[PDB]
């Protein structure tokens, strides 16, 4: 469970699926021109009808950046939740690490917390990991409990 160097656009199914207390540990870097990238937390890789994303973090550098956080449900868009922060640099290294809970994911860039999001759509139906946009990726590990 872990990847070195994916291709980006990224989409893998995510061995096992996600439980509490579990890690999912993400080493990257943005190149200098960058908008937005997102990391998607999914039910399968349906384009048409695209898949359900229970969980998609969206950083965009626009002005003085923010992280927009949402679910994709039948194809529609829930109710944002902006976290306007921006712990990531263009040109610079990250990590980002999303604790997985019964509630909630909490997610940590460079160590530092950023935001939660509780559940919307039920764990235990996600099982694709889709990383897209202008971002690079040096790794991906899924840590168990
Ligand atoms: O909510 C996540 C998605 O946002 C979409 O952009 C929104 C935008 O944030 C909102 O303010 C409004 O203008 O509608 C847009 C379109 O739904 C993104 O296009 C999408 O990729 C997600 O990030």
């Amino acid at each position: 469970k872990k990847i070195s160097n994916p291709i980006i656009p990224y989409v893998g199914t995510i061995l096992g699926g996600l439980v509490p207390g579990e890690l999912i540990v993400l080493h990257g870097s943005i190149p200098d021109d960058a908008d937005r990238f997102q990391v998607d937390l999914q039910c399968g890789s349906s384009i048409k009808p695209r898949a359900d994303v229970a969980f998609h973090f969206n950083p965009r550098f626009k002005w003085s950046g923010c992280v927009v956080c949402n679910t994709l449900e039948r194809e529609k868009w829930g109710w944002e939740e902006i976290t306007y922060e921006m712990p990531f640099q263009k040109g610079r290294p990250f990590e980002i690490v999303i604790m997985i809970l019964k509630d909630k994911f909490q997610v940590s860039v460079n160590k530092k917390h950023l935001l939660l999001y509780n559940h919307r759509i039920s764990l235990e139906r996600i099982d694709t990991l889709g990383i897209y946009g202008k971002v690079q990726i040096k790794s991906i590990e899924f840590v168990s409990n």
